[PDB]
């Protein structure tokens, strides 16, 4: 989780920065207004990732608690209608009445294992940590920024950006493979395939930010 | 999923697209320089959602079922061992081993079942639609981009951005208080709270791109 919040946070910023960054490059822009749009749209991402993240767990971490309860309050109210939709689970499996039968009998003793499963398929079995939801968003902030840094480096050190999107251009193609191969040693496997592949999603934007950047520009003589 | 889709994709569009937007205005940049950037990252962010919403789906449709066939050959291969880590399952949820071991036999007989269960605690019970993945991308990608249109519509028919960042704050803000109800009127409640919250994380990053718009921008006397 977190090791995938932290890679697939660095993704996003290694491609949207270099993607504007090269585009402005493209339409003949000064460093120093590649830098100003960049800056401005590293922050702004790491800070729409940074709360969406955390509003998104915190309102599921209520909302499971809560799903919780409602779920336990059909299977106290009316305890045979709560059985009869997870007796539709164990009948579901191919599993003919007269042996789960005894099951609900043990089940209505003890409510925390058939309330876990009723629960498991109403809420997905995924009760959160209440910490854990705070780490993915400082993490994936984090990530993001540190991702965004990659290709704007350069025009920080460069003046003149056609000359500076030639070394970010290389960095970060550098980064992407990099952090490709990593999203590929980790989760699915094959990760020469997952280098490439974010490499290339790198290229398709990067050209149509290109594409759009020339074309508003298309009528001024000067970037203006 | 393709209501949460085209709404969480719209929210993206609608904050970071308005954020870079009124960050150019606030560091005095021209109408035409906050669209060249803006639908820069606009086209940009649409491509590298839209790959990145088809790399996941159709590496995770390849890796469940390729996941659906490693643990049926784990089942086949040694019976025993397949039956001794739901055997846990079954035991896990406090089911008395007299009952759930006729269970295994039935199980043993008809492979569906037995594997769909194991299955199901293994690759997530989801597997999943080919065809709804590829409607994840395209629509997310749509709605990206539709989002980031609306806040910059106004700098393309106002030449002045210190007077279209007023049109484009009103719009936008409208924007965030509808389609921040709407994601409240699916999904969890309360969708008042959720409007708020849609509109102040546009705030704090609009906020951040202006304090970083202006900070790179700080030695120049006109924008540059
Ligand atoms: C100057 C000469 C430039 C040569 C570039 C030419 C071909 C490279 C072929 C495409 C890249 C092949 C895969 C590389 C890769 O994925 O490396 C990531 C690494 O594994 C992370 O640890
Ligand atoms: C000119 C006068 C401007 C008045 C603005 C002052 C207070 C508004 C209070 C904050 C917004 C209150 C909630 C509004 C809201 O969420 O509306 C979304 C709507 O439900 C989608 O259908
Ligand atoms: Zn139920
Ligand atoms: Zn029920
Ligand atoms: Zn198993
Ligand atoms: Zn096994």
């Amino acid at each position: 989780e977190i090791v995938r919040d932290i890679i697939i946070g660095v993704s996003d910023g290694l491609t949207v920065p270099f993607a504007l960054a090269a585009g402005l490059s493209g339409a003949n822009a000064s460093s120093s207004i590649v830098l100003t749009a960049g800056i401005a749209e590293v922050a702004a991402g790491a800070i729409s990732m940074g709360l969406g993240g955390y509003l998104a767990a915190k309102s599921e971490a209520d909302n499971y608690a809560r799903e919780l309860k409602r779920e336990q309050e059909e299977i106290i109210r009316v305890p045979d209608t709560e059985a009869a939709e997870v007796a539709e689970i164990l009948a579901r499996y191919g599993i003919e009445p007269h042996e789960y039968g005894p099951v609900v009998n043990a089940l209505r003793k003890k409510p925390q294992a058939w309330l876990d499963f009723m629960m498991k398929f109403e809420l997905g079995l995924e009760k959160p940590d209440p910490k854990r939801a705070l780490q993915s968003a400082f993490t994936i902030a984090i990530a993001y920024v540190l991702g965004g840094l990659v290709p704007l480096i350069p025009y920080m050190f460069i003046p003149v950006a056609r000359k500076a999107v030639v070394a970010s251009v290389i960095l970060t193609l550098m980064a992407l493979l990099i952090f490709g191969y990593a999203k590929g040693y980790f989760t699915d496997n094959k990760p020469f395939k997952s280098a490439l592949q974010t490499a290339l999603i790198g290229a398709i934007a990067s050209a149509a930010a290109f594409g759009m950047a020339k074309a508003v520009q298309s009528e001024n003589l000067y970037f203006q």
